[PDB]
């Protein structure tokens, strides 16, 4: 069974621009897929629809057992605990330590504090930065910040991780390091969809490629080339 099932999705913004014009995409647990296409094709709109940051107008969309047409605002946090999200600009909170930035994504459950700490240390070890637990984001390189943000994204052990240009603000060396981390997370079973403009990454680390142009899927292929 699918972990993401999108059918005939249409999205028109308030000013009238139709950003998705009938997109259908099916993703199985454990897949790694790149989302590629020219500026304005609708990649960001597609990614945002997967964690309900944008609401679809027509079609259907299910993610991790959540019906994103039906889900109420009050339940989006629950969805966010099954879908981790990674951003091009990392979006750490600059006044919080590394520990606080990661712990913030874990829901408080009565006590929870000691359990939260063990899990924060687990994901820090997964990304190789346990020695930064008390650091602030400014003390970290861009690559280190994105590794911390990825630790935050997986802190609830989600089955899906969505990334919008996760290496777009990183230089080449750090871009490859972040790809290695994402691939390691994927090999453990997590489904990963990531939008990207990095032709060298897509052409080298071959995965499923979903190409969008003018709001429609034009190509969907195993181990595909970047094609742009
Ligand atoms: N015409 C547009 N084309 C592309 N992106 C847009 C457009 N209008 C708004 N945006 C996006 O939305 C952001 C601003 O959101 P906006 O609709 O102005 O809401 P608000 O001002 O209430 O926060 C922009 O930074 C951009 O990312
Ligand atoms: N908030 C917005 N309001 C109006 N138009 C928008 C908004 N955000 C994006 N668009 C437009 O919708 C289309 C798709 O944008 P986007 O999903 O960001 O594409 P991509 O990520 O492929 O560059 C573009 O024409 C863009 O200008």
């Amino acid at each position: 069974g699918s972990i993401i099932e999108m059918r005939d999705v249409v999205k028109k913004y308030d000013n009238g621009t139709t950003a998705l014009r009938g997109v259908s995409v099916s993703v199985q647990p454990g897949e790694f897929a790149y989302i590629v296409g020219p500026s304005g094709a609708g990649k960001s709109t597609f990614i945002r629809s997967l964690y309900r940051e944008v609401k679809i107008d027509k079609g259907s969309l299910s993610v991790a057992g959540f019906n994103l047409v039906k889900i109420k605002k009050k339940d989006v946090p629950l969805l966010r605990r099954s879908v981790g999200v990674v951003f091009q600009d990392y979006k750490l909170l600059p006044k919080k330590t590394v520990y606080e930035n990661i712990a913030y994504a874990m829901e408080v459950i009565g006590e929870n504090r000691r359990n939260i700490k063990r899990r924060v240390m687990e994901v820090l070890d997964l990304v190789g930065l346990k020695h930064k637990v008390r650091s602030f984001p400014n003390e970290l390189s861009g690559g280190e910040q994105q590794r911390i943000a990825i630790a935050r994204a997986i802190v609830n052990n989600p089955k899906v991780l969505i990334a919008d240009e996760p290496t777009g603000n990183l230089d080449p060396d750090n871009s490859w390091e972040i790809m290695n981390l994402l691939e390691r997370i994927n090999l453990q079973g997590t489904t990963i969809l990531m939008a990207t403009h990095n032709s060298q990454i897509v052409n080298t680390l071959r995965h499923r490629v979903i190409a969008i142009e003018n709001g429609r899927v034009v190509r969907d292929e195993s181990k595909g080339e970047y094609g742009y």
